[PDB]
């Protein structure tokens, strides 16, 4: 109250609050987030926040001082991951119509009377720019892109146009259509509103040169009311109300929390176990999303019974099963994560292209989405305007590559610059240079084995391996566990059918948090038998040097001829490659064939 | 893998010379395999200082041997993204700048490290073919 004469939207907010029909705040418990939001919020509101509390039905007045002693011990909180006076504004809104709709306009009239009365009668860009951004300023943000061009957004609600699944969202709009029409709509009842107000003063008696200065200020008004359905006055209301909506550091900090997934029925949080929808008012900035809608994972659905046992079918091993579902779970987070990725292979008819695929599109296109194998194939890295093919895996958390021609050997090279969870530079097409964040789980799978061509820790650490087991061929002849009938409703349809896609990300969701619950979160914990047996054997192969030791070697010497030796036992046998390593190689000099013991050249 | 020393552009790169532009950053390179050099004239070999790391990170410490230690997930996997960590990080720095700046003038060739000379003279005898 000793600031009550400033800030008269001191005074608006309390008129807002005083329609609160129930015990809106009961106690500070289930309630500070309110008084948060107003906290953290009402900045310069250091004096009012306490004045508040003593005005809060049960607080200090009614000795529950204690309930505030929580609440202002953090006066300056250092406050976290924000709420907005927008959630004040959303509730006596949706919950007490009018009232507070009625002060709304009372406001909006204050503003608009005030700029009418002072430059007599007469409105421009600026002014109509000023009532609007104060009418509808909790809808719409703008922010300059990176190529300096300005670009509009707007908050999605239920019971308007809109496109499928981009509910409780940020929409981008290249030009924010509802804001015309919502100036050329609503704002002519406000200007009503000034015109009668006009006329029932006019009507009130008054000296003479008062009723000809109002008169006089009708006529203006009367002239300058329609110049607010012409084009260009629209175009440039807009263009100056452009500034007034400016917010700085906004599309930098958009869908950059990995604990929040854009889904088809709002926005999913995974903060929390079990994990959470939020299908109501927030305030995250969220404008990624996917069209599939969340439901609770659920076992009794038929298709989660028919996605089970296909899932039982395609993976006979049960810890292969679990290992590879634990893995793929970590498609849907897309924070920083351990440096893996595996490859699988196998005949004809496998069923690889249904699971790769089916992940694919339903993490959705925004989350995930499939890149070319020379991406990885080609060793010789881009200068000016990398691959826009590179420029794919952006805030994409999935990526899968099937396309093989016979045996081929990948870079092992460009491997640390997208299996690294650092960082990477690339440069998009005709607009700037930019930089990465290595968050996507990655995955590749096709027919022939791949050359890794080297023998070093790390690259082998970081890489796992699989083969197929079950074939699927139209004559399923018996004696053959492993032989099975083809579903060609799994791939032609059965995929793009929403149902299935719901139950696939409701088992993926829930495999994510069995590995949350169990396993801490590092997924080098969980046991797999069968996979690590399959990797070291995959490292026993591609290692032709220890082959070389196992087969050859029995029970001048110094590679002068040794290394002749080397460039015949695989170079020759195999086509022929530079074998370049020599006594320089002196961890292959003091590899198993040192078991001479000949240091001695 | 191992990479040989092509003497193009080192010298250049090495060079402060004034397209064109000037080169006011320190250059660096390690690799876990040993470099190959060419050339023999005194003229690269004015310059450049080669070192040896020792201390080898192993999560099985084998004994008698300071060279296992273990390896430490949480200085990668975390401990690079803290504010805090990067700001004393840098603190450090700045302090070994000043260090450098208040003795041995500012100069780098006045400081003795008798171990970066020992070193770099025995690489230098290996490559000589
Ligand atoms: N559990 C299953 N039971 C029966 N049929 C299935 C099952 N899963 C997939 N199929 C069918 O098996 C066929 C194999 O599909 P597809 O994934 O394209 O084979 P693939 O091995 O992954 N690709 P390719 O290796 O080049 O032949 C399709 O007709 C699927 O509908
Ligand atoms: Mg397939």
């Amino acid at each position: 109250s000793i600031l009550m004469l400033h800030d008269p939207e001191a005074r608006y907010l309390h008129k807002i609050l005083n329609l609160l029909p129930p015990e809106y705040y009961v106690e500070y418990p289930l309630w500070s987030n309110v008084v948060f939001a107003l906290a953290n919020t009402s900045a310069n509101y250091r004096p009012l926040a306490e004045w508040f509390s003593q005005k809060c039905p049960e607080k200090w007045n009614t000795g529950g001082k204690e309930k505030l002693e929580k609440l202002w011990n953090d006066a300056s909180h250092h406050t976290e991951k924000k709420i907005t006076k927008r959630s004040i504004m959303y509730w006596a809104h949706k919950h007490a119509p009018q009232q507070y709709k009625e002060i709304v306009e009372q406001g909006y009239f204050s503003i608009l009377a005030e700029y009418v009365y002072s430059y007599n009668g007469m409105l421009e860009h600026y002014m109509i720019a000023k009532v609007i951004y104060a009418m509808m300023g909790n809808k719409f943000v703008v922010d300059v892109d990176s190529n300096g061009k300005y670009v509009w957004f707007e908050f999605v609600l239920p019971g308007q146009p809109m496109n499928q699944g981009e509910i409780w969202k940020w929409r981008k709009e290249v030009n924010p259509d509802e804001l015309h029409i919502y100036i050329s709509e609503n704002f002519s009842r406000v200007m009503d509103r000034i015109t009668e107000h006009i006329k029932y003063h006019l009507s009130q008696p008054h000296e003479s040169n008062i009723l000809n200065y109002y008169k006089k200020l009708l006529k203006a008004f009367e002239r300058s009311k329609s110049k607010i359905f012409n084009d260009s006055f629209k175009k440039g209301v807009i263009r100056q109300a452009e500034f007034l909506f400016r917010q700085r550091s906004f599309i930098q900090t958009l869908d950059t929390n990995p604990h929040l997934l854009g889904v088809g029925n709002g926005v999913l949080s995974i903060e929390t176990i079990p994990a959470k929808l939020i299908n109501h008012f927030h305030e995250h900035p969220i404008h990624q999303y996917t069209h599939i809608c969340y439901v609770p994972f659920n076992p009794e659905n038929p298709w989660t019974k028919l996605l089970l046992n296909a899932l039982q079918d395609i993976i006979p091993e049960l810890d292969a099963r679990l290992w590879i579902m634990f893995y793929l779970s970590t498609a849907i987070f897309r924070g920083l994560k351990e440096a893996l990725m595996l490859l699988w292979l196998g005949g004809g008819c496998n069923g690889k292209t249904f699971l790769m695929r089916l992940v694919a599109m339903v993490l959705g296109d925004h989350y995930a989405s499939k890149l070319n194998i020379s991406l990885l194939t080609s060793c010789r890295e881009t200068a000016e305007k990398p691959n826009s093919a590179f420029m794919r895996l952006k805030g994409r958390g999935y990526g899968y590559f099937e396309e093989t021609n016979k045996s081929e050997v990948l870079n092992t090279s460009r491997l640390k610059e997208m299996v690294n969870p650092g960082d990477v530079t690339a440069r998009e097409l005709n607009q700037k240079q930019e930089s990465f964040q290595m968050t996507a789980t990655m995955v590749a799978a096709s027919n022939y084995n791949f050359i890794i061509d080297t023998t070093d820790h790390g690259t082998w650490r970081r890489l796992r391996h699989y083969r197929s087991k079950v074939k699927f061929c139209h004559n399923p002849d018996p004696s053959n566990p492993y032989e099975k009938k083809e579903d060609p409703r799994f791939i032609h349809e059965y995929i793009m059918d929403p149902d299935c896609q719901n139950a696939f990300f409701s088992i993926l969701v829930y495999f994510w948090e069995k590995l949350q619950k169990e396993y801490n979160g590092q997924i080098k914990k969980v046991f797999c038998p069968t996979i690590e047996s399959e990797t070291e054997a995959y490292r026993k192969s591609q290692d032709t040097l220890h082959r070389f030791i196992t087969e050859r070697v029995v029970e001048v010497y110094n590679l002068s001829e040794v290394v002749t030796a080397y460039a015949e036992w695989y170079n020759t046998n195999i086509n022929v490659k530079r074998h370049i390593a020599l006594e320089l190689s002196q961890e292959l000099e003091n590899s198993v064939l040192e078991k001479y013991l000949q240091w001695s050249p």
